[PDB]
């Protein structure tokens, strides 16, 4: 009994689902089968059932018919941020049409504002079915090994973190073929709400602890972008952004008051596009970007450089891989653990099976928290954000 | 001509002063000497008078009669930080009876608050001495190349900045020999105080920008230190510290609102002591250092890349006596203007941003306003603009 998957926003022509979602449930054909695709123009789901040779899924007409239909298990939706919001809801309000879904997974941001992410996460929930967000960060191999050396002690406690990222797009110079809507504020991609979102988010998987206080300043000292080429070069042209280029982000983790110092860049450097120090009591912990690595500092006059590097590990649909296949393991109980329940609120911080929109609405608590911050000019008490419900 | 200094805190067999101003006034012996001395026991004066071969240093019995004195054009007070004000602010007072001083100069930090500290300088100020401030790092080499190379443009706009440091000594373990001042609150020595303040100093004097506002967390999640032998091994025993342990700063520049973010540690076994990254819109530029020791400045049939590696390193470079000789050049430099030109007063109220002349109680003062803003930041939980700390 093949997981029957409902599709929005999957074009084999165009997009990143082709690129990301596809080739994970193309390698796991048992655990999972595309029986439904839904897109305004109806032409590309066609056409996309029939570039990819999907015989089972049939492309819907409506948005309705889609939701309605029963030949479909897990939704999925890889649109943009900003069109979460509009087809998330009425598509879970015909979702009760369908007595087999159970469930719904969607990308990182959840939505555009905390307030939109409430409404989507009261309206899965007031739904009954099994949420996941893209937090695939939570499963990279890396990831996941310095979660369970930090865990066994191999660190030690924690006495001090420091972080420091690129965003890629958000610098000097804009590429001529990038949406305008990324860069305008509110459309629910971002240097805070993105990069900074994925990122925070594994730190506080990794050590297992949420934040205490947190201070941020937000900035946007390059109101206007430099048009550039596909070579690299100015096109003379200048174009608005009102989304950050910078980010200063210091807090202090609830498990160990832990000081941790973060600085991210909106544009690029003249590096390592992200390094994570983790500063042990016994060993120090490095890991790097271009996360494709992890280092272990250490002594028995004698230092030990350990490296972890995975060859060649594709960390773009490999994370996504790993993340479909936590579905299929929760779902099929694999390991076979009688108490394991039917579904649960989130993964919070445990190993075991995938971030839910529960974990997406904390993340979106903690993102609004920095932009308050900033705007207040104060150092805001997060400590609550995990557990208050609300 | 030359320059006649009466000494407070120096000492042939003890102290730093004898480590660092002493090898500098020795190599300047034209420029400056040593006509006077004083501490409460009055025999280290005398013997180091002796010691050191310093034939034209009395040693003076009290501080009354060392500040009347009129065999003394410059006043240096090299004792610890706990025991300026209590010293300088009577010094100052019995000063007026030498109409031959010129010149006070005083270590960082200037005094155990800021109260204290605007009540030097007030005394100062209305003393008329021109005054000096030890903030030697602005005349390192390595700071004043950085200073030129950015205000050439060499490495564009600033568009950001990283600072990461330790302040050495105020981790889990402290050594059994050390003084117990050194951890105890508002005795004017501390991570944030002394490391992060000479630090942040030679930024701002880098950059040639102070602060729009700040935000910090100071720690002190390190209440209990252990104590180690000169061997590094642990003696079993536990002492108290009420001074932090980590300090958590961010900022913008005044100039360009430049994002800052620094973390200092109390506090791997080859790092970097302490390094500065500014990114500029041109070039990279890196300070590093185990002191500052190293700089470093980046430029970046298919189509061709260039990366470029400057690195400026003085190989056997004393920073710790160089910078303080340096200070000391730059004064006698001003005092006997080795660049001869005129017009210029005897004396100027600050040095600020200029590469001219050299820090002053002012500067000290400055500082002490956002060493005490760094404080309210962390106890408010506030983000505090500094803008104006820089006035009177």
């Amino acid at each position: 009994a093949p997981i029957r998957v409902g599709f929005v926003g999957l074009n084999a022509a165009k997009g990143w689902a082709i690129k990301t979602h596809y080739p994970a449930i193309l390698q796991l054909s048992s655990q999972f089968q595309i029986t439904a695709l839904y897109s305004p123009k109806i032409e590309t789901s066609i056409a996309t059932i029939q570039r990819l040779k999907l015989s089972n899924a049939t492309a819907f007409p409506t948005l309705e018919s889609f939701a309605s239909s029963s030949t479909i298990d897990m939704i999925v939706i890889a649109i943009q941020v900003a069109s979460h919001y509009e087809v998330v809801m009425p598509l879970l309000e015909f979702s009760k049409n369908n007595p087999n879904l159970k469930y719904l997974f969607v990308e990182w941001a959840l939505a555009c504002s905390l307030d939109q992410a409430e409404s989507i996460y009261k309206a899965a929930a007031e739904r009954g079915v099994q949420t996941i967000i893209s937090l695939q960060g939570r499963k990279s191999p890396y990831i996941l090994r310095a979660k369970e050396l930090i865990s066994q002690g191999y660190i030690g406690d924690i006495n001090s973190i420091e972080i420091a990222g690129n965003g890629g797009w958000y610098g000097y110079e804009r590429p001529v073929k990038s949406p305008k809507y990324i860069y305008e504020i509110g459309n629910g991609v971002d240097l805070v709400t993105t990069t900074f979102g994925h990122t925070i988010d594994i730190l506080q998987y990794m050590t297992s602890s949420y934040f205490s206080r947190i201070n941020a300043m937000v900035f946007n000292n390059i109101p206007e972008q430099e048009l550039i080429d596909e070579r690299g070069n100015r096109l003379g042209q200048r174009v608005p952004k009102t989304v950050p280029d910078h980010l200063l982000f210091q807090g202090t983790l609830l498990n160990g008051n832990v000081p941790v110092s973060c600085s991210f860049k909106g544009g690029k450097p003249t590096t390592k596009n992200l390094v994570i120090d983790i500063h042990g009591t016994k060993r120090d912990l490095k890991l790097e970007g271009d996360i494709s690595n992890l280092v272990l500092y250490y002594s028995g006059g004698k230092e030990i450089m350990e490296v972890y590097h995975l060859r060649n590990y594709n960390a773009i649909v490999g994370n996504i891989h790993r993340l479909y296949q936590s579905i299929s393991d929760f779902h099929f109980n694999t390991k076979k653990i009688p108490e394991l329940p039917s579904q649960f609120v989130m993964q919070g911080f445990d190993f075991e099976g995938f971030p839910t929109l529960m974990d997406a609405l904390i993340l979106h608590r903690l993102i609004e928290s920095v932009y308050k911050s900033n705007m207040m000019g104060s150092t805001l008490n997060v400590s609550n954000i995990s557990h208050y419900s609300l």
